[PDB]
């Protein structure tokens, strides 16, 4: 899917996760975000159209996807053991990464 | 191990999943392929052996097994939930960070 | 909180792990482990404070604490799994990601 889907994807899923009654709620949500996270990470963004794939931009660009994923997990082992307000917690704390990458990239 | 039996345990294994009966067989397996991965992770690989371990290149061919590994890690998780067919579903994917890597560096 | 401390509570956390009785110690080590880890990753170290965030040395520091994080969760599946000896060896084995940051940046 294209870079802007897969934030609306991220986007949206967040959303379902800060109003969820559940666990398989949040685990569904997190999967989701774990899947457009990795395929954003793909695209070239518009502030980098002049950049090689292997430029340092385009090297740190991926490296926010990382982060973003190692934090999704984070949250999914939470939701993974029925805890579904500390995963809450933990969907919140993302907003960060999504904003330390908006601040440089978007 | 050398860089070519850790390609050797992550090809075997492979194979060991795509024909696995149960979830045992493949939570060994991804097991013995995060071992390898991690380990092929510290060779220099023939293609760069001109390049300082702080390269660019050398950097970016150790990604590709963070990549890897990452991909190892979520396709357990499957595992571990006795999920066996996606499990070796995500295994299959795999594919494309192995084939990722080869292009550029093998 | 700052890296001298995070560093002082991976130390001692390990500590509490290597003599622990049982998973619910390992655990809560390893989550806190993970925490310090993850915050020591924002901070800037002595040896770099002449280089910006993005030069290559600052990003080679910061990817020694997402090897180190990579690490504790695989032993905290381990933990997590009531294998208590074995997180125990995880725990250990993390030392050589502490040294080899360590050697090149302390
Ligand atoms: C869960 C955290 C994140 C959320 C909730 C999120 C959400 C969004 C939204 C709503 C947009 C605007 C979409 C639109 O209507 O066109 C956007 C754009 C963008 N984001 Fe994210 N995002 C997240 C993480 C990230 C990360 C980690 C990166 C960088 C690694 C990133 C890079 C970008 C870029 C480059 C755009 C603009 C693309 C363009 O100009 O077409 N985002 N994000
Ligand atoms: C599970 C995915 C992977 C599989 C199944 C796989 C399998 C293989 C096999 C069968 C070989 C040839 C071994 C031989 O007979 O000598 C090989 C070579 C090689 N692979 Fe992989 N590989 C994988 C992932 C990766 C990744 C992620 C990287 C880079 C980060 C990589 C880099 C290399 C290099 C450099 C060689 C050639 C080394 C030499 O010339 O001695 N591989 N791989
Ligand atoms: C679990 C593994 C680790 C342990 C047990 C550990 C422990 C320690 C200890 C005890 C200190 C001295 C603290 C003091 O008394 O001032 C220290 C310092 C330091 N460590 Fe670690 N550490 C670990 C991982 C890492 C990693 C992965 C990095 C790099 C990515 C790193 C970078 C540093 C730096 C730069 C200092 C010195 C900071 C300064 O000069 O103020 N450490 N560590
Ligand atoms: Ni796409
Ligand atoms: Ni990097
Ligand atoms: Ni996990
Ligand atoms: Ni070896
Ligand atoms: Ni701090």
């Amino acid at each position: 899917a294209d870079l802007e889907d897969n934030m609306e994807t991220l986007n949206d899923n967040l959303k379902v996760i800060e109003k969820a009654d559940n666990a398989a709620q949040v685990k569904d949500a997190l999967t989701k975000m774990r899947a457009a996270a990795l395929d954003a990470q793909k695209a070239t963004p518009p502030k980098l159209e002049d950049k090689s794939p292997d430029s340092p931009e385009m090297h740190d660009f991926r490296h926010g996807f990382d982060i973003l994923v190692g934090q999704i997990h984070d949250a999914l082992h939470l939701a993974n053991e029925g805890k579904v307000k500390e995963a809450q917690a933990a969907a919140e704390q993302l907003k960060t990464t999504c904003n330390a990458c908006h601040q440089k990239y978007r």
